[PDB]
Protein backbone atom coordinates (compact mmCIF):
# COMPACT_ATOMS: atom_id res chain seq x y z
CA UNK A 1 0.00 0.00 0.00
CA UNK A 2 1.33 2.96 -1.24
CA UNK A 3 4.65 1.33 -2.21
CA UNK A 4 5.14 -0.13 -5.33
CA UNK A 5 6.40 -3.85 -5.56
CA UNK A 6 4.52 -5.44 -8.66
CA UNK A 7 7.37 -5.19 -11.12
CA UNK A 8 10.45 -7.96 -11.39
CA UNK A 9 13.71 -7.41 -13.17
CA UNK A 10 15.37 -9.70 -15.34
CA UNK A 11 19.69 -9.36 -16.12
CA UNK A 12 19.79 -9.26 -19.97
CA UNK A 13 22.36 -11.92 -21.61
CA UNK A 14 22.44 -14.72 -18.92
CA UNK A 15 23.83 -17.46 -20.32
CA UNK A 16 24.33 -20.14 -17.47
CA UNK A 17 23.01 -23.10 -17.87
CA UNK A 18 19.61 -22.77 -15.15
CA UNK A 19 16.46 -20.43 -15.85
CA UNK A 20 16.67 -17.19 -14.12
CA UNK A 21 13.59 -16.95 -11.65
CA UNK A 22 12.37 -13.58 -12.45
CA UNK A 23 9.35 -13.83 -9.78
CA UNK A 24 7.07 -14.91 -8.14
CA UNK A 25 2.61 -15.03 -8.12
CA UNK A 26 1.94 -15.29 -4.68
CA UNK A 27 -1.16 -14.74 -2.62
CA UNK A 28 -1.67 -14.09 1.41
CA UNK A 29 -4.32 -16.82 0.89
CA UNK A 30 -2.19 -19.21 -0.04
CA UNK A 31 -1.08 -21.14 3.23
CA UNK A 32 1.34 -23.39 0.53
CA UNK A 33 -0.82 -26.61 1.21
CA UNK A 34 -0.96 -26.40 -2.88
CA UNK A 35 -5.11 -25.95 -3.49
CA UNK A 36 -4.25 -23.04 -5.48
CA UNK A 37 -3.29 -22.70 -9.06
CA UNK A 38 -1.84 -19.73 -10.50
CA UNK A 39 -1.67 -18.41 -14.06
CA UNK A 40 0.26 -16.61 -16.06
CA UNK A 41 -1.00 -14.35 -19.39
CA UNK A 42 0.22 -12.11 -21.60
CA UNK A 43 3.57 -10.99 -23.60
CA UNK A 44 6.02 -13.86 -23.61
CA UNK A 45 3.89 -15.80 -21.10
CA UNK A 46 4.15 -19.53 -22.48
CA UNK A 47 7.25 -18.36 -24.61
CA UNK A 48 10.05 -16.98 -22.93
CA UNK A 49 8.41 -16.97 -19.17
CA UNK A 50 7.06 -20.23 -17.94
CA UNK A 51 5.25 -20.80 -14.31
CA UNK A 52 4.99 -23.63 -11.91
CA UNK A 53 1.76 -22.93 -10.93
CA UNK A 54 2.15 -24.78 -7.55
CA UNK A 55 4.90 -22.39 -6.43
CA UNK A 56 3.89 -19.62 -8.88
CA UNK A 57 7.57 -19.28 -9.89
CA UNK A 58 8.49 -17.47 -13.15
CA UNK A 59 11.68 -18.52 -14.98
CA UNK A 60 13.00 -16.57 -17.97
CA UNK A 61 13.54 -19.67 -20.42
CA UNK A 62 15.44 -17.75 -22.90
CA UNK A 63 18.70 -15.46 -23.20
CA UNK A 64 16.75 -11.88 -23.14
CA UNK A 65 18.29 -9.29 -25.19
CA UNK A 66 17.38 -5.63 -23.38
CA UNK A 67 18.17 -4.30 -26.21
CA UNK A 68 15.18 -6.21 -28.39
CA UNK A 69 13.21 -5.59 -25.64
CA UNK A 70 12.93 -3.96 -22.46
CA UNK A 71 9.46 -4.69 -20.70
CA UNK A 72 6.86 -7.50 -20.93
CA UNK A 73 3.87 -6.64 -19.01
CA UNK A 74 2.17 -9.90 -18.04
CA UNK A 75 -1.12 -10.56 -16.11
CA UNK A 76 -1.26 -12.71 -13.17
CA UNK A 77 -4.27 -15.18 -12.49
CA UNK A 78 -5.10 -17.60 -9.28
CA UNK A 79 -7.96 -19.75 -9.14
CA UNK A 80 -8.99 -22.87 -6.68
CA UNK A 81 -7.56 -25.90 -7.77
CA UNK A 82 -11.04 -27.65 -6.60
CA UNK A 83 -13.89 -25.20 -7.03
CA UNK A 84 -12.03 -23.38 -9.94
CA UNK A 85 -13.47 -19.94 -8.75
CA UNK A 86 -10.57 -16.83 -8.76
CA UNK A 87 -9.34 -16.32 -5.47
CA UNK A 88 -7.77 -13.23 -6.27
CA UNK A 89 -8.46 -11.04 -9.03
CA UNK A 90 -6.45 -10.94 -12.52
CA UNK A 91 -3.58 -8.27 -12.27
CA UNK A 92 -0.77 -7.02 -14.78
CA UNK A 93 2.79 -6.44 -13.80
CA UNK A 94 5.61 -5.88 -15.94
CA UNK A 95 9.00 -7.66 -16.10
CA UNK A 96 11.76 -5.42 -17.11
CA UNK A 97 15.09 -6.65 -18.92
CA UNK A 98 18.11 -4.76 -17.03
CA UNK A 99 20.84 -3.50 -19.12
CA UNK A 100 23.96 -5.07 -18.79
CA UNK A 101 27.10 -3.11 -20.25
CA UNK A 102 27.47 -5.41 -23.51
CA UNK A 103 27.81 -2.38 -26.61
CA UNK A 104 31.15 -0.38 -27.05
CA UNK A 105 30.06 3.68 -27.36
CA UNK A 106 30.78 4.05 -31.43
CA UNK A 107 31.47 7.50 -32.98
CA UNK A 108 29.19 9.04 -35.88
CA UNK A 109 31.84 9.23 -38.22
CA UNK A 110 34.87 8.09 -37.05
CA UNK A 111 37.17 10.86 -39.15
CA UNK A 112 35.57 14.29 -38.74
CA UNK A 113 36.64 17.84 -40.21
CA UNK A 114 37.30 20.69 -38.53
CA UNK A 115 38.79 24.21 -38.77
CA UNK A 116 39.93 27.15 -36.63
CA UNK A 117 41.10 30.68 -37.05
CA UNK A 118 44.89 30.62 -36.76
CA UNK A 119 45.14 32.90 -34.06
CA UNK A 120 42.33 32.20 -31.72
CA UNK A 121 42.02 32.69 -28.27
CA UNK A 122 42.19 29.23 -25.83
CA UNK A 123 38.73 28.43 -25.76
CA UNK A 124 38.05 28.96 -29.06
CA UNK A 125 35.51 25.76 -30.11
CA UNK A 126 36.41 23.81 -33.09
CA UNK A 127 34.23 21.22 -33.51
CA UNK A 128 31.61 18.66 -31.12
CA UNK A 129 32.35 14.89 -31.45
CA UNK A 130 29.43 12.54 -30.46
CA UNK A 131 29.18 8.74 -29.67
CA UNK A 132 25.96 6.72 -29.87
CA UNK A 133 26.24 4.07 -27.34
CA UNK A 134 23.67 1.07 -28.09
CA UNK A 135 23.25 0.35 -24.33
CA UNK A 136 20.32 2.32 -22.09
CA UNK A 137 20.55 5.52 -21.52
CA UNK A 138 17.62 5.34 -19.25
CA UNK A 139 18.53 2.89 -16.54
CA UNK A 140 22.11 1.76 -16.19
CA UNK A 141 25.72 3.94 -17.10
CA UNK A 142 26.71 1.76 -19.33
CA UNK A 143 25.52 4.51 -21.99
CA UNK A 144 27.10 7.60 -19.74
CA UNK A 145 30.08 8.07 -21.60
CA UNK A 146 32.93 10.55 -21.10
CA UNK A 147 35.00 12.40 -23.68
CA UNK A 148 38.86 12.55 -23.22
CA UNK A 149 41.71 13.66 -25.91
CA UNK A 150 44.05 11.10 -27.00
CA UNK A 151 46.36 12.72 -29.51
CA UNK A 152 46.29 16.62 -30.42
CA UNK A 153 47.03 18.06 -26.88
CA UNK A 154 48.41 20.27 -26.07
CA UNK A 155 47.47 21.72 -29.00
CA UNK A 156 43.25 21.30 -28.56
CA UNK A 157 40.98 19.96 -25.04
CA UNK A 158 37.85 18.47 -25.22
CA UNK A 159 34.78 19.29 -22.55
CA UNK A 160 34.60 16.12 -21.05
CA UNK A 161 30.97 15.19 -21.37
CA UNK A 162 29.89 17.68 -23.99
CA UNK A 163 32.55 16.14 -26.38
CA UNK A 164 33.47 19.24 -28.06
CA UNK A 165 36.89 20.07 -29.02
CA UNK A 166 38.44 23.40 -28.48
CA UNK A 167 41.94 25.71 -29.05
CA UNK A 168 43.82 25.40 -25.87
CA UNK A 169 46.91 27.65 -26.76
CA UNK A 170 47.90 30.87 -27.42
CA UNK A 171 48.84 32.28 -30.44
CA UNK A 172 49.30 29.74 -32.57
CA UNK A 173 50.66 31.56 -36.00
CA UNK A 174 49.50 29.12 -38.92
CA UNK A 175 52.87 28.80 -40.67
CA UNK A 176 53.98 26.51 -37.75
CA UNK A 177 52.11 23.15 -38.58
CA UNK A 178 49.86 22.50 -41.98
CA UNK A 179 47.36 20.41 -40.86
CA UNK A 180 46.57 18.89 -36.67
CA UNK A 181 45.70 15.07 -36.22
CA UNK A 182 43.80 14.47 -32.59
CA UNK A 183 42.13 11.90 -32.06
CA UNK A 184 39.33 11.57 -29.20
CA UNK A 185 38.16 9.22 -26.73
CA UNK A 186 34.27 7.84 -25.59
CA UNK A 187 34.37 5.91 -22.51
CA UNK A 188 31.32 3.71 -21.13
CA UNK A 189 30.49 4.13 -17.29
CA UNK A 190 31.64 7.93 -16.77
CA UNK A 191 34.84 6.21 -18.04
CA UNK A 192 35.30 4.24 -14.97
CA UNK A 193 37.83 1.03 -14.76
CA UNK A 194 35.56 -1.75 -16.91
CA UNK A 195 33.85 0.78 -19.15
CA UNK A 196 33.99 0.16 -23.07
CA UNK A 197 35.06 2.25 -25.36
CA UNK A 198 35.68 3.35 -29.27
CA UNK A 199 37.85 6.67 -30.84
CA UNK A 200 37.76 8.54 -33.60
CA UNK A 201 40.18 11.34 -35.35
CA UNK A 202 39.54 15.22 -36.13
CA UNK A 203 42.02 16.52 -38.48
CA UNK A 204 41.74 19.87 -38.14
CA UNK A 205 42.96 22.98 -40.73
CA UNK A 206 43.93 26.23 -39.07
CA UNK A 207 42.44 28.78 -41.11
CA UNK A 208 44.45 32.35 -42.55
CA UNK B 1 -4.02 -6.10 -3.12
CA UNK B 2 -4.49 -9.76 -2.33
CA UNK B 3 -1.07 -10.47 -4.39
CA UNK B 4 1.71 -10.54 -2.68
CA UNK B 5 4.65 -9.01 -4.66
CA UNK B 6 7.30 -7.56 -1.91
CA UNK B 7 10.38 -9.69 -2.52
CA UNK B 8 12.90 -9.58 -4.71
CA UNK B 9 15.02 -12.34 -6.10
CA UNK B 10 18.93 -12.64 -7.00
CA UNK B 11 20.69 -15.26 -8.83
CA UNK B 12 23.42 -16.82 -6.85
CA UNK B 13 27.26 -16.76 -7.70
CA UNK B 14 26.89 -14.31 -10.67
CA UNK B 15 30.11 -13.44 -11.46
CA UNK B 16 29.81 -10.89 -14.80
CA UNK B 17 30.94 -7.27 -13.96
CA UNK B 18 28.00 -5.24 -13.57
CA UNK B 19 26.00 -5.28 -10.37
CA UNK B 20 22.38 -7.59 -10.38
CA UNK B 21 19.90 -4.97 -10.19
CA UNK B 22 17.80 -6.45 -7.24
CA UNK B 23 15.09 -4.53 -7.36
CA UNK B 24 13.17 -1.24 -6.54
CA UNK B 25 11.38 0.52 -4.04
CA UNK B 26 9.19 3.12 -5.74
CA UNK B 27 6.09 5.02 -4.64
CA UNK B 28 2.92 5.56 -6.64
CA UNK B 29 3.19 9.56 -5.81
CA UNK B 30 6.69 9.11 -7.58
CA UNK B 31 6.19 11.44 -10.57
CA UNK B 32 9.53 11.18 -11.13
CA UNK B 33 10.41 14.20 -10.71
CA UNK B 34 13.25 13.86 -8.29
CA UNK B 35 11.91 14.54 -4.86
CA UNK B 36 11.72 11.47 -3.40
CA UNK B 37 14.24 10.32 -1.46
CA UNK B 38 14.52 6.33 -1.05
CA UNK B 39 16.54 4.86 2.02
CA UNK B 40 16.93 1.18 2.55
CA UNK B 41 17.85 -0.37 6.12
CA UNK B 42 18.05 -4.15 7.17
CA UNK B 43 20.54 -6.97 6.23
CA UNK B 44 23.29 -6.52 4.16
CA UNK B 45 21.81 -2.80 3.45
CA UNK B 46 24.48 -0.57 2.79
CA UNK B 47 27.38 -3.40 2.68
CA UNK B 48 25.79 -6.40 0.03
CA UNK B 49 22.81 -3.90 -1.15
CA UNK B 50 23.08 -0.16 -1.90
CA UNK B 51 20.12 1.91 -3.07
CA UNK B 52 20.25 5.18 -5.75
CA UNK B 53 18.34 7.49 -4.00
CA UNK B 54 16.41 8.75 -6.39
CA UNK B 55 16.00 6.00 -8.91
CA UNK B 56 15.25 3.71 -5.79
CA UNK B 57 16.98 0.61 -7.50
CA UNK B 58 19.16 -1.46 -5.34
CA UNK B 59 22.31 -3.56 -6.48
CA UNK B 60 24.08 -6.20 -5.28
CA UNK B 61 27.26 -5.49 -4.67
CA UNK B 62 28.43 -8.92 -4.44
CA UNK B 63 28.52 -12.39 -5.45
CA UNK B 64 26.42 -14.21 -3.36
CA UNK B 65 26.51 -17.64 -2.23
CA UNK B 66 22.88 -19.10 -1.29
CA UNK B 67 24.39 -21.54 0.49
CA UNK B 68 25.25 -19.16 3.08
CA UNK B 69 22.06 -17.05 2.93
CA UNK B 70 18.84 -17.70 1.29
CA UNK B 71 17.35 -14.76 2.86
CA UNK B 72 17.58 -10.96 3.71
CA UNK B 73 15.00 -8.72 4.98
CA UNK B 74 15.17 -5.15 4.59
CA UNK B 75 12.96 -2.14 5.00
CA UNK B 76 11.91 0.32 2.88
CA UNK B 77 11.56 4.64 3.73
CA UNK B 78 10.58 6.92 1.21
CA UNK B 79 10.99 10.78 2.87
CA UNK B 80 9.90 13.92 0.85
CA UNK B 81 13.73 15.45 -0.03
CA UNK B 82 12.35 19.18 0.96
CA UNK B 83 10.12 18.84 3.82
CA UNK B 84 12.33 15.94 5.07
CA UNK B 85 8.62 14.32 6.20
CA UNK B 86 7.59 10.54 5.50
CA UNK B 87 5.61 9.84 1.95
CA UNK B 88 5.38 6.30 2.73
CA UNK B 89 5.12 4.37 5.91
CA UNK B 90 8.54 2.10 6.37
CA UNK B 91 7.97 -1.60 5.17
CA UNK B 92 9.86 -4.31 5.16
CA UNK B 93 10.59 -6.88 2.39
CA UNK B 94 13.05 -9.59 1.35
CA UNK B 95 15.58 -10.79 -1.04
CA UNK B 96 15.65 -14.07 -1.49
CA UNK B 97 18.86 -15.63 -2.63
CA UNK B 98 17.73 -17.63 -5.79
CA UNK B 99 19.23 -21.14 -5.96
CA UNK B 100 21.66 -22.35 -8.58
CA UNK B 101 22.68 -26.08 -8.88
CA UNK B 102 26.65 -25.62 -8.22
CA UNK B 103 26.84 -28.35 -5.89
CA UNK B 104 26.95 -32.39 -7.10
CA UNK B 105 25.37 -35.15 -5.06
CA UNK B 106 27.55 -36.38 -2.38
CA UNK B 107 26.87 -40.06 -1.05
CA UNK B 108 27.20 -40.61 2.74
CA UNK B 109 29.75 -42.46 2.40
CA UNK B 110 31.08 -44.07 -0.93
CA UNK B 111 31.71 -47.64 0.06
CA UNK B 112 28.76 -49.73 1.18
CA UNK B 113 29.17 -53.48 2.79
CA UNK B 114 25.66 -54.97 1.96
CA UNK B 115 24.75 -58.69 2.55
CA UNK B 116 21.75 -60.73 1.54
CA UNK B 117 20.28 -64.30 1.71
CA UNK B 118 21.55 -66.75 -1.11
CA UNK B 119 18.19 -67.90 -3.12
CA UNK B 120 16.25 -64.65 -1.94
CA UNK B 121 12.98 -63.75 -3.89
CA UNK B 122 13.42 -61.28 -7.23
CA UNK B 123 12.61 -57.58 -5.30
CA UNK B 124 14.16 -58.29 -1.57
CA UNK B 125 16.32 -55.36 -0.47
CA UNK B 126 19.95 -55.40 0.70
CA UNK B 127 20.55 -51.89 1.27
CA UNK B 128 19.15 -48.34 1.28
CA UNK B 129 21.59 -45.88 -0.16
CA UNK B 130 21.49 -41.96 -0.20
CA UNK B 131 23.31 -39.17 -1.61
CA UNK B 132 23.46 -35.88 0.22
CA UNK B 133 23.34 -32.53 -1.68
CA UNK B 134 24.04 -29.90 -1.08
CA UNK B 135 21.39 -27.20 -3.11
CA UNK B 136 18.47 -26.11 -2.26
CA UNK B 137 15.74 -28.59 -1.85
CA UNK B 138 13.13 -26.17 -1.03
CA UNK B 139 13.16 -24.19 -4.28
CA UNK B 140 15.30 -26.03 -7.35
CA UNK B 141 15.56 -29.62 -8.29
CA UNK B 142 19.04 -28.79 -8.37
CA UNK B 143 18.74 -31.41 -5.24
CA UNK B 144 16.44 -33.61 -6.90
CA UNK B 145 18.41 -37.00 -6.64
CA UNK B 146 17.69 -39.57 -9.48
CA UNK B 147 19.30 -43.11 -8.47
CA UNK B 148 20.85 -45.41 -11.44
CA UNK B 149 22.85 -48.85 -11.22
CA UNK B 150 25.84 -48.18 -12.85
CA UNK B 151 27.95 -51.73 -12.65
CA UNK B 152 26.30 -54.59 -11.28
CA UNK B 153 23.21 -55.53 -13.22
CA UNK B 154 21.63 -57.79 -14.15
CA UNK B 155 21.85 -58.84 -10.78
CA UNK B 156 20.79 -55.83 -8.43
CA UNK B 157 18.57 -53.07 -9.18
CA UNK B 158 18.46 -49.72 -7.54
CA UNK B 159 15.22 -47.61 -6.65
CA UNK B 160 15.01 -44.68 -8.86
CA UNK B 161 14.06 -42.23 -6.24
CA UNK B 162 13.98 -44.52 -2.78
CA UNK B 163 17.96 -45.59 -3.52
CA UNK B 164 17.09 -49.17 -2.15
CA UNK B 165 19.21 -52.14 -3.89
CA UNK B 166 17.26 -55.08 -4.42
CA UNK B 167 17.93 -58.38 -5.80
CA UNK B 168 16.61 -58.91 -9.42
CA UNK B 169 17.60 -62.06 -10.33
CA UNK B 170 15.84 -65.60 -8.67
CA UNK B 171 17.77 -68.48 -7.88
CA UNK B 172 21.23 -67.01 -6.65
CA UNK B 173 22.57 -70.16 -5.69
CA UNK B 174 26.02 -68.60 -3.76
CA UNK B 175 28.74 -71.38 -5.13
CA UNK B 176 28.07 -69.08 -7.86
CA UNK B 177 30.01 -65.63 -6.95
CA UNK B 178 31.98 -65.04 -4.02
CA UNK B 179 30.98 -60.92 -2.98
CA UNK B 180 29.21 -59.02 -5.38
CA UNK B 181 30.12 -55.78 -6.44
CA UNK B 182 27.58 -52.65 -7.40
CA UNK B 183 27.91 -48.84 -8.39
CA UNK B 184 25.37 -46.89 -7.86
CA UNK B 185 24.62 -43.51 -9.60
CA UNK B 186 22.96 -40.58 -8.20
CA UNK B 187 22.25 -37.27 -10.41
CA UNK B 188 21.01 -33.93 -9.98
CA UNK B 189 17.56 -32.63 -11.50
CA UNK B 190 15.63 -35.52 -11.54
CA UNK B 191 18.47 -36.29 -13.17
CA UNK B 192 18.07 -34.52 -16.65
CA UNK B 193 20.37 -33.10 -19.54
CA UNK B 194 22.94 -31.14 -17.29
CA UNK B 195 22.38 -32.65 -13.88
CA UNK B 196 25.91 -32.88 -11.80
CA UNK B 197 26.57 -36.60 -10.23
CA UNK B 198 28.14 -38.73 -7.83
CA UNK B 199 28.63 -42.08 -7.02
CA UNK B 200 29.20 -45.07 -4.10
CA UNK B 201 30.32 -48.56 -4.42
CA UNK B 202 27.97 -51.42 -2.34
CA UNK B 203 29.78 -54.47 -1.57
CA UNK B 204 27.50 -57.41 -0.79
CA UNK B 205 27.77 -60.59 -0.05
CA UNK B 206 25.33 -63.70 -0.61
CA UNK B 207 24.93 -65.46 2.95
CA UNK B 208 24.10 -68.81 3.47
CA1 LIG C 1 22.32 -6.88 -25.09
CA1 LIG D 1 22.80 -3.76 -22.88
CA1 LIG E 1 27.86 0.86 -23.58
CA1 LIG F 1 26.52 -21.59 -4.17
CA1 LIG G 1 23.32 -23.56 -5.04
CA1 LIG H 1 23.10 -30.23 -6.74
Amino acid sequence: SGWVWNQFFVIEEYTGPDPVLVGRLHSDIDSGDGNIKYILSGEGAGTIFVIDDKSGNIHATKTLDREERAQYTLMAQAVDRDTNRPLEPPSEFIVKVQDINDNPPEFLHEIYHANVPERSNVGTSVIQVTASDADDPTYGNSAKLVYSILEGQPYFSVEAQTGIIRTALPNMDREAKEEYHVVIQAKDMGGHMGGLSGTTKVTITLTD
